[PDB]
């Protein structure tokens, strides 16, 4: 099997891209791929840049050039549970856009024309986020509705409209939809596993960049467990 | 040349999916691509689906394994300058996302973070659609900003929330930055020529039902004017 993974900083794909062995590198279209193995699995390290169109268009490409098997989504979120503290995870049971709005013709908020309400985390691949999470058992995750926009959410008003829409979302970020939305249309499993690196209100610029870098070692440390476990998975293998 | 052509519903395609010789169709991701030639070009005419993560992924899809010379998009869009009615034809100078803010980062508003603010339509693709309006003189036409978000304008709070921070906006629609952004990250050039189906109001939705069919009309018509003249005057190799 080919594990994709995909993040969109460079200080969110760090950490995975340096256990690549045999590390091929290609750039194309502002994204770059490192394929080779982690710990003795194919991968597929994508960084795709920020918001819904750069994630879209790089995993567009990720599938139909490389056949990943699966995508594991990893990086930063804001958090929204009340549970949560910067550096936990933070698993998609569901992932919307939160900033979606066809609802003159009928759809629900959230919920583009052409697509599902929400796009479903991989049953299978859930149980290995499950898995993972029991082999790491001083750490604390919440696994939730993940919201997706082109903003980064910052504010009481925007924080309001997101929960008053959207009552169980447990996190939000600038492309988990877009890599959800994409893989549904390929038919390709997905799960995001991120970490909190703020809670998305006016403080959070400052948090964000102060730690972006436990989030990203948080959630960079799930997703190699993970990949270890998927090595012996034998419906994935 | 090849001519890379753009729509997001089934009935923005049909009138220039129906003029293409030796059609061939491909269904791929949700997306359908129809190659052929229309009077003796090459074109690749994609059915992208609606909204900015379809857009995207199908642009990345059409780029990446038909290697058009060129993009068009074609389709309806909800007017915002004054001086159209439906039917109008509207061409992109430019292209922004009106939903997009991450302004807390020193961007401006609109601007996707790693990204130029605007995504500028190429020149020779304006003037190729100036010569064509002037061959459609009974197509009132506008050239300017055209803003898209993932949601359909049809409320005065929404239609005043971009009008504000986009003053000079002509048009609004839910593919454009998605194609755009996606072009410039391929570094392929690009234009908007698409055509009002309401104005972005309460009564748009009773109105996009309306005169989708016109608008598919106006734009299509432009489009294939456009094909003409990319055909005779060797602009794009
Ligand atoms: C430099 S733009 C922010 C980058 C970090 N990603 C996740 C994220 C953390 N906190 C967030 C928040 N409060 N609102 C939205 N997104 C996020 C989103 C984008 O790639
Ligand atoms: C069924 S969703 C609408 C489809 C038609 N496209 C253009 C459009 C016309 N009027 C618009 C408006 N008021 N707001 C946003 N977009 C548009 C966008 C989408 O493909």
């Amino acid at each position: 099997m080919k594990i994709g993974i995909i993040g969109a900083m460079q200080q969110e794909v760090a950490i995975l891209k340096d256990l690549i062995e045999d590390v091929q590198e290609v750039n194309q279209a502002g994204c770059t791929f490192y394929s080779g193995q982690i710990q003795g699995v194919d991968v597929v390290l994508l960084q795709s840049g920020i918001g819904k169109v750069s994630a879209a268009l790089g995993t567009a490409l990720l599938i139909s050039q490389y056949a990943p098997d699966v995508v594991i989504n990893t990086g930063s979120a804001g958090g929204f549970d009340a549970s949560l503290n910067v550096g936990d995870v933070v698993i998609s049971s569901e992932v919307r856009h939160h900033d979606a709005d066809v609802t003159a013709f009928g759809y629900e908020i959230g919920q583009m024309a052409g697509q599902p309400a929400a796009f479903k985390a991989d049953e299978k691949l859930m149980t290995v986020a499950e898995q993972a999470l029991a082999q790491l058992p001083n750490t604390h995750a919440v696994r939730g509705l993940i919201c997706t926009g082109d903003a980064f959410v910052c504010t009481a008003e925007r924080q309001q409209f997101i929960r008053q829409h959207f009552p169980s979302v447990v996190a939000v970020e600038m492309e988990a939809s877009a890599i959800a939305q994409t893989c549904h249309q390929f038919k390709v499993p997905f799960v995001v596993v991120r970490a909190i690196s703020d809670v998305a209100d006016k403080e959070s610029p400052l948090s964000f960049e102060e730690f972006l870098p436990l989030a990203a070692k948080s959630s960079s440390a799930m997703v190699l467990k993970m990949v270890e476990l998927l090595k012996e998975n034998l419906y994935f293998q």
